[PDB]
RNA sequence: AGCUUUGCGCAGUGGCAGUAUCGUAGCCAAUGAGGUCUAUCCGAGGCGCGAUUUGCUAAUUGAAAACUUCCCAAUA
C-alpha cells in the first residue's frame, strides 16, 4: 500500500444540483430499473413543488 | 294607491348534523298515538329499516397513483 487515508465522499445528486432524497434517490435508483420516468400528472406536480419551494428559498 | 298575513318555490346568508335530516316502503294513524300536572284534562304522532348525498384541490404511498407517444446522439 502507498499509504493514506481515502479522501472520498460519495453521495446522489441529480443533474440540477439538487441532492436527492434518500426516498427520491431510491425512486430515481428504481426508475433507472425500471427504465421508467414519471407521468404527466407526476411532472406537473413535481414542478408546482419546484416552483413554490423556489419561490420560498427566494424570499 | 302602498303594505302585509299561511307563506309558498327560486337564489343568497347564518347555523346544525348521529339524539339529529329523510325515505321509513313494516305497522298503527284525523274514524284519537299517547298520561306523574289537567284525568269530565290534553289531541297527531310512535314503534323498527337504512344512510347523510355532489364535486374540486392539495398532499400520501408506490418504480409507475393515469387523458393520445417514447429513451438516444455532433449539429441546425
Amino acid at each position: 500500500k502507498d499509504g493514506y487515508k481515502p479522501d472520498v465522499k460519495i453521495e446522489y445528486v441529480d443533474e440540477t444540483g439538487r441532492k436527492l432524497t434518500p426516498k427520491e434517490a431510491f425512486r430515481q435508483l428504481s426508475h433507472r430499473f425500471h427504465g421508467k420516468g414519471s407521468g404527466k400528472m407526476k411532472t406537473e406536480r413535481r414542478m408546482k413543488k419546484l416552483d413554490e419551494e423556489a419561490l420560498l428559498k427566494k424570499m
